[PDB]
């Protein structure tokens, strides 16, 4: 299927793919921010914003995959394949979940337009080769 | 942690526990019905209703677990492990999706006002003993 | 002495005698349906309708007879007596509760106006001989 | 289930539990007062008040348990277990039924606010140790 | 090349894929029903609705393939080839016509507003597993 | 129980736990700041603000826990019990009491809104990679 989750809010998979993997916080850090900043809005039953609506489902999906990881880790009889599967889940699907949760959280915190502007700026920044790129990477804030 | 997927709508997990496991349709069935009725509803410039957003997220998540299954089929040479994992993905993670996708497609077709009443009526129906149980189960329409 | 539980509503004991004993659902079924649809209706700061008050009293009384059953299971070593008492609580005190809880949950879901008519229609249905009896018994909806 | 019957009317199981067991009248006395003061209101089909609505069901439940007690007393073949069961029902569930019926009857007679005030006062009174507690216990009346 | 016959109406090819192949009626049945209800609707001085035009085109096309079949029966002496061609015309080109003619006769009788909803409801019905599937399939009326 | 002491002031136990353990200052320097800055306000009979009452109760509680520890130290002859109890009072609950005192003291000095804003700011700053975050961390100010 040719479906893009971020295409609704102006963002796109091509636009976000420029971000290096090291940029995103760890998934546990994103779920820690989720609680600490929006535990009321997430648990409350109002349709606060489409960002919240997508974020709830994203968090639940990550919960399901975490349960899947524990299931393999505790149940599987082969330590080698056990580690293989847990490491496959924690990294490959990691990237995607850390990216989606980060985008939604950043939108809620900073404004959709602000996040899109920052992402365009970082797309410009990263593609420059090191020898001429500025030393300090772009920083995100609404001012 | 304990976010409830259906709470923000008019149904919940415990409320949706009424409907038996074998009642819900196959994920392939739901996917085909979606590709048939709503192929642009989940591709329009902007989302129209929270149901569309939730349905789209459901398609993404099920696509992720489908690609996981294909990857397992390709990579896990051990036939027993490959069979176990493919059975798990389709029998234990498949039911939850079946439920979510069904709740978000019936809502689009008929609306929450009709789906929530259907979920109450089906509980009433399934609760009666087989002696007095109407042979024809309730079905959605209009 | 001879207080009638349903008299203050639109049904009575003799009126509710129409519905067979095996028609009513299990107390566990009714309890689950309640925990699913009305979990705050029976916990809100103040009661909203007499149906809520009566349903809450019914839950308390059934909880009392459930704890009696568990206590009997724990304390009565004599297996025959333990079996007799557990059978009694669930077969002779269980039917009356099944009836009360059903009448107070269907009223909440659909209202007295629909429950009383359903109880008349079911009498009409059950009264006909099997030759002309419609195969599909009447069921509540909307 | 975490349900409290008296919580609707301001009363609570914690609030009423302070009352000593000897305080409540015998269950037969409560059912004698029921008739003598509210036989018309109980038998009449109007929803006079939520107190009446709860009281009708409470009386019917006690009737059912009385039938249960007679059933065991007359039918059971073992006199020892027969007496055991009848005494278990007449005392343990007694406390609860004598308490509930007493609360509803007192509310009907005296006013919900008056009963709550008296119950708070008796909660203060009973918790005081004997050496400093007043000799005469609080008395209930609307004045 | 890829013109869609139903796109200009409220249904499509993928949408009409829900209804099983054996559900649609025989071409003879549809032809007779047409000769019975609409014999002047497809012969009036001028067309009244696009449904009439499309139905008339369908009759012409099916007449062309009927005459092809009769010509094959007359001319192809080889019994095996004659049997193969007559089977093909009625089993592989016959289903597409059955579909088109049915969609254009039900639309005339009941209108698109009723046919499109019927096609969604039948998908919902057929999708449910046999365990909970209502024994009586949905049918058009009024 | 499930009472969060910060629940009233806006914060939560999880929100303050969103900072690392070692970040909070020790009880000693913290109480020295309290005494240096608001002793006259803490000793005054004026409940000028809820923070004053909460802090007043907190220091008294910590003192009660310190007196118990000292009594254990002087009374118990066993070195093992003495060491374990004096550590347990200091390390296991020291973090919680060090975070409770810090919240109130910072709230008084800079204002509650400043502390709430700083908590989220620093919690977000501690989780971003160093090469993509300002080298110097945030600090309270007015």
């Amino acid at each position: 299927m040719d479906i893009d989750p971020y295409k609704e809010f102006g963002a796109t998979v091509e636009l976000l793919s420029f971000l290096p993997s090291d940029f995103f916080p760890s998934v546990r850090d994103l779920l820690d921010t989720a609680a600490a900043l929006y535990r009321d809005a997430l648990e409350s039953p109002e349709h606060c914003s489409p960002h919240h609506t997508a974020l709830r489902q994203a968090i639940l999906c990550w919960g399901d995959l975490m349960t899947l990881a524990t299931w393999v880790g505790t149940n599987l009889e082969d330590p080698a394949s056990r580690d293989l599967v847990v490491s496959y889940v924690n990294t490959n699907v990691g990237l995607k979940f850390r990216q989606l949760l980060w985008f939604h959280i950043s939108c809620l915190t900073f404004g959709r337009e602000t996040v899109l502007e920052y992402l365009v700026s970082f797309g410009v920044w990263i593609r420059t080769p090191p020898a001429y790129r500025p030393p300090n990477a772009p920083i995100l804030s609404t001012l």
